[PDB]
């Protein structure tokens, strides 16, 4: 109904658009195979060591075997939300320099939160939506690796009572990478403009696809602050295994991220 908030619907429909063209697993597809619905096949559960093998034929000791694969599926998330920054009006435009910088630093909070699409309180999909892994399994695991993903299920609880939908978090998730206080920045105002515009097209989203919903952009822009706490936990955790675990071997591009976080 103006000139400026048609211009912000378009920019919403675009991302979406681009979220969908990027992320092969979206949150509607993970809700039906999560609730058993008709659109999508029921997963296979791995909630203790027997299903896992029967779910290895289906589908290093059981701890670090699970937590490469995380670190598998973490390397393709990289690739997929690379393909969908450069998707964002204005970041390819910006020094080449800062576009690695805010994903160095973004990639991580958006991983968790994407991750929370996948996860409710009993456990996680996994293998493309194939497979179900129990919280309590994954809480079972030996230490240092059965703490690992505990604090990943309480944020994702929180973050998902906020009922948000893909086209909600496509905006989202756009505003997490254009973050102008990421360390290194050379050129701040230009990143903060684009956020700006993103930040504007994410009140209008949150107000047109939730209008009962009171405050729905402040109580989200404040799980930014959730999201960092379970980065920086996570690095200790990797920090701790680094020093356990010598034979293990960390992917280049997960070891360029956590550098100098």
């Amino acid at each position: 109904l103006n000139p400026e908030s048609a211009d912000l619907r378009a920019l919403a429909k675009h991302l979406y658009d681009s979220y969908i063209k990027s992320f092969p697993l979206t949150k509607a597809k993970a809700r039906a195979i999560l609730t058993g619905k008709t659109t999508d096949k029921s997963p296979f559960v791995i909630y203790d060591m027997n299903s896992l093998m029967m779910g290895e034929d289906k589908i290093k000791e059981v701890a670090i075997r699970i937590f490469q694969g995380c670190q598998f599926r973490s390397v393709e998330a990289v690739q997929e939300i690379t393909e969908y920054a450069k998707s964002i009006p204005g970041f390819v435009n910006l020094d080449l320099n800062d576009q690695v910088t805010l994903l160095k630093y973004g990639v991580h909070e958006i991983i968790y939160t994407m991750l929370a699409s996948l996860m409710n309180k009993d456990g996680v999909l996994i293998s493309e939506g194939q497979g179900f892994m129990t919280r309590e399994f994954l809480k079972s695991l030996r230490k240092p690796f059965g703490d690992f993903m505990e604090p990943k299920f309480e944020f994702a609880v929180k973050f998902n009572a906020l009922e948000l939908d893909d086209s909600d978090l496509a905006i989202f998730i756009a505003v997490i990478i254009l973050s102008g206080d990421r360390p290194g920045l050379l050129n701040v105002k230009p990143i903060e403009d684009i956020q700006d515009n993103l930040l504007q097209a994410l009140e209008l989203q949150l107000k047109l696809n939730h209008p009962e919903s009171s405050q729905l952009f402040a109580k989200l822009l404040q799980k930014m602050t959730d999201l960092r706490q379970i980065v920086t936990e996570h690095v200790q955790l990797l920090q701790v295994i680094k020093k356990t675990e010598t034979d293990m071997s960390l992917h280049p591009l997960l070891q360029e991220i956590y550098k100098d976080l």
